[PDB]
Formats: structure tokens, C-alpha cells, sequence
């Protein structure tokens, strides 16, 4: 899995460990191993949400499987509960996009994991 | 709606009120309340189109609904009419990916829009 | 085509030339025209990969047609040989998400490809 998170938090807002308590999480929250966990933050952008520049989060998050109705919903809980806690950021000003990729469509090790 | 725009352009050259136009136009063109529009410039990239490092632009657009052929059309003349104006863009120097996303697969304030 | 790689490897370590080979070797691997191959290159990201952060990359490559099982083994041979070669990235660091695009769904000088 991948997850992305674009943010105008500026850097010396985001915590340490904050890479390794995502990949920690969403390794326990997708099930799958966190050496397969991949997680990237864009702090300082020049964004808006609504019109305003309050801090906010456009988000992805990547997989091969374990996207779903009941399972996003839970991952969301989980995301804005972080997003908020660590970066200070409301969960009405985050979007996560959930993307249930087939697995021929991911590379990897110069092949797929097809 | 979520909009991103990348781009070589310098951040001197991206207009101050420049994020609110985007909001703005977006609400009008998608039909959509500006509180739900998300807007993200980047600029000052490391990127070509055709080879070349002339002023050029990689967008997306995602949006739960309001994607099609005629309205992708009409979002791209508006899209890169503000570019070419704002940011002296060419518009056969940008791409933008529409992308129709399921409201079941959009995290937003601790759940998703199912 | 448009072909994002973000990466932690600093800015000084992208050599000069990167962009034009990713230009043309991808316009050779997907046969399209280099006019319409554009690539777009991130360092300095904070991300980790597998929860470490030694060089990686998190990628994306969005084409119209020209995208499937064994045209993305191929195209991920090709990329992550470019990635370790350039950016001595291991290729067992790097995801690349293969996205077909409909040509609707791309607008490029002030309409769609459709």
C-alpha cells in the first residue's frame, strides 16, 4: 500500500516518527506487512479547502484489495483521527482518495505483482 | 472536487488570489458548493512535456460525480484558459486526468461520502 | 503519457539529462511520440519505504492505452533499471502505479482527447 498525504502544516509541524507510526498503523489497519508499506508527506503546500487556507490534507491511499465501502470508512476514522491528533488538522478539511489497484497494475522489483 | 496543478512555473509567477480563482471557477463549472472544492498549486517543478522545460503544466481533477465527456471538455477549456492567463501556460503544454471517484472511496471527516 | 516519480534522493543527486531519458525512453517503451511523453521528477520528499527510508520512489504512470499486464512488466524493467542506474534506488523500493486513461477523461489545449 501507499499512502500520500499533501498538507500546508508547515514541516517543523510534523512530528518525528510520524512516517513510522503511519506505516505502523495502516499495516495493522490493511493487514498487510509493513515492509509492504509505503508513506509520503508534503508538508508546506500551497493549498485550500473550501476557499479557506485553514491547515488541511488531500490524501491517497494506494492497495491492492482491502478497499471497500465498510473498510474506508473504517480507514478514515483511523487517518483523520491521526491527521488530527499529530498534524492539528480537522477531519472536515481532509480528503482521502481510496484506490483498489489490480495488482498487474502495480510495479515493483522491474516487474508486477501480478 | 479535489484540483492539483504542478507546474515549472516559479511561485513568483503563480498571481496572489490565484487558489480562490480556482476555487471559485471550479464551484461554477462542477455545480458544487465551493465548501466541498479542494484546490493544490505546486510550483517550481522539475518536469517536461514533449522534452521540453518551457512553462507547462500535470493536473488532475477528481471529483464524486460531475465527470464526463462534454463536461470534461468544457472543464478544460476553463482550466486552461486560467493557466494561460494566470500563469502564461500554453494550453497544448497541459494535461489534466479526470478521474470519477465513487463516493464509497472519498475519506472525509472520519468517513467517506456513501 | 505522464510518468511522476517522487523520491527522497536529493535534487543534487538527479543528474543532468534525467529528464530527456525519461522522455525518450519512454516514448520508445509505450510507442507514443516524445511531443506527448511528459515526466515530472520530485526529490527531497519525506517518505519511507517498508517503514525505512534508504532511497525509494513512489511513482505513477498515466497513458492513454498501452497499459496492461505485460506492457507494465516491461515498462517496470525498464523504469526501475533507469531509477537504480540514475538515482541508485533499489528496484525492491519502488512502486509504480500504472493508471489507463480513457481519452475522455484527459484534457490537453483547452478540450479532451476524445
Amino acid at each position: 500500500p501507499m499512502f500520500i498525504v499533501n498538507t500546508n502544516v508547515p514541516r517543523a509541524s510534523v512530528p518525528d516518527g510520524f512516517l513510522s507510526e503511519l506505516t505502523q498503523q495502516l499495516a495493522q489497519a490493511t493487514g498487510k506487512p509493513p515492509q509492504y508499506i509505503a508513506v509520503h508527506v508534503v508538508p508546506d503546500q500551497l493549498m485550500a479547502f473550501g476557499g479557506s487556507s485553514e491547515p488541511c490534507a488531500l490524501c491517497s491511499l494506494h492497495s491492492i484489495g482491502k478497499i471497500g465501502g465498510a473498510q474506508n470508512r473504517s480507514y478514515s476514522k483511523l487517518l483523520c483521527g491521526l491527521l488530527a491528533e499529530r498534524l492539528r488538522i480537522s477531519p472536515d478539511r481532509v480528503y482521502i482518495n481510496y484506490c483498489d489497484m489490480n495488482a498487474a497494475n502495480v510495479g515493483w522489483n522491474n516487474s508486477t505483482f501480478a
